[PDB]
RNA sequence: AAUAUGAAUUAAUGCGAAGUUGAAAUACAGUUACCGUAGGGGAACCUGCGGUGGGCUUAUAAAUAUCUUAAAUAUUCUUACA
């Protein structure tokens, strides 16, 4: 049916978020999915949203809270930059440590009541 | 006692022409107007108290914005590729 196409389309896999685009405050992780357009897709606005990005958005990468509103815009940032923060962390080949010794979250361990 | 008539006597008002004394109202009408009420004044009107808008919704910024392969690759593409 349409409905459970819907449910699997690209759109639906993107978690909703109503974090404030613009944020003042102090920034730990990335908090919006970052979206990459094509350049093919670019050179004709298409970034498979509702509707299209303004020409004057020259970016490949936006994040994004709602498809439309009432002001009949997209609420978006052109800016994709938490990505090369987390490529620049990989140049740096330092693994990442617990500074209290504890099981590596990534495997799964045999836990006791300890 | 009622009804009708006339009535000394006396009250209110309309229209007509037509000047006079002011300039109260319509614009922020030159003191916002009007409602209720009270007092005062040649005349409109003036003043006090509250009310109404049938007057002020007539309302319109203390400005500041961002990084990935610019192309031997996107831009071309005509039912083709798959
Ligand atoms: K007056
Ligand atoms: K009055
Ligand atoms: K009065
Ligand atoms: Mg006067
Ligand atoms: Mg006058
Ligand atoms: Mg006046
Ligand atoms: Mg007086
Ligand atoms: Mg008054
Ligand atoms: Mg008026
Ligand atoms: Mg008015």
């Amino acid at each position: 049916t349409l409905a459970e196409l819907l449910g699997r389309s690209r759109i639906a896999q993107v978690a909703n978020n109503h974090k404030p685009l613009t944020y003042t405050g102090k920034k730990f992780h990335p908090t919006h999915q970052i979206i990459e357009t094509k350049p093919s897709t670019l050179y004709r606005q298409e970034w498979g949203l509702k509707s299209a990005i303004p020409s004057k958005i020259k970016s490949r990468y936006l994040v994004y809270n709602d498809l439309d509103t009432l002001e009949r815009i997209t609420t978006f940032e052109p800016r994709g930059g938490t990505q090369w923060n987390r490529l620049r962390f990989q140049e740096m080949g330092v693994p990442i440590v617990s500074n209290i010794g504890r099981q590596n979250p990534f495997f799964k361990y045999i836990s006791r009541p300890e």
